[PDB]
């Protein structure tokens, strides 16, 4: 199957964001259903918070733009950084209200376990969960769902 | 073990730049020994080449600046470009001479296995060459080879 080629990543058009939570949003821009693995541009306009979880897996990026960092670390993010976390450490990611948004290109192994205060695992986000996330987004702002599926590596 | 934080990865301190062809560099960011896997920046000043080669794994990029391609495909990558290749594929990186120096984001998953014109396989370069290198290099321009020990995971 081919090569993936995605000019203009971190696209103005807004359309190719997909809410994630209330302040933090996802390009999808290549997607393995059964490697359980994902990257996107993970995008936030002003404040953001994505809840503590921690993956089984690693995850790489590469800062764009903005100023973003996890709270359990002692830096924060700013364009140009490289960023590695370790398979199994519990995370809080934040984004900083900056002159340019938050901009983080992301490669994913997931799932995604979300965890309460004292440390209990209570919900899961996967890549079956973004799949249908994405496509219901695209179609209803008229990229169409079959867009999402060209992805699939 | 912890998390890797790289501030200001695609420096302008061309110290931190270990060659690797005649017209191509490349700064390691971090490195995994036991998954024969890497992530680099790759820069070139002005025209650049790397020979035929096929990676048996996948690689990820993304444009930081500059002009590059694989000549096997159809596109050419400038800033802010995403790109998969597909394991298996042989393909031939070229650097093209920009008002800004070629620099990609790169997560690679060695070996890489060079292939001559009839696509025999003739060398390889695998994450161990990779160490080397970049410790010879370091420490000869004053980094020291025990920085890039640091990078390992
Ligand atoms: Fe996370
Ligand atoms: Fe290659």
């Amino acid at each position: 199957l081919p090569e993936a080629y995605i000019p203009n990543a971190a696209t103005e058009d807004e359309r190719y964001y997909v809410p994630f939570t209330e302040t933090v949003a996802s390009r999808p821009l290549w997607i393995s259903p059964q490697q359980n693995r994902w990257c996107d541009i993970l995008l936030a306009r002003e404040a953001g918070l994505v809840n503590r979880h921690y993956h089984p897996h690693e995850v790489f990026a590469y800062t764009i733009s903005g100023k973003w960092g996890y709270l359990e670390h002692d830096w924060t993010a700013t364009r140009g950084d490289f960023v590695y976390e370790t398979p199994g450490e519990g995370h809080t990611l934040v984004a900083f209200e900056h002159e340019e948004p938050m901009r983080v290109f992301f490669i994913v192994q997931g799932p995604l376990i979300w965890l309460d205060e004292a440390g209990n695992s209570i919900g899961h986000f996967d890549v079956h969960d973004y799949i249908a996330m994405c496509r219901e987004h695209y179609e209803k702002v008229g990229l169409g769902a079959d867009l999402v599926v060209t992805l699939f590596r």
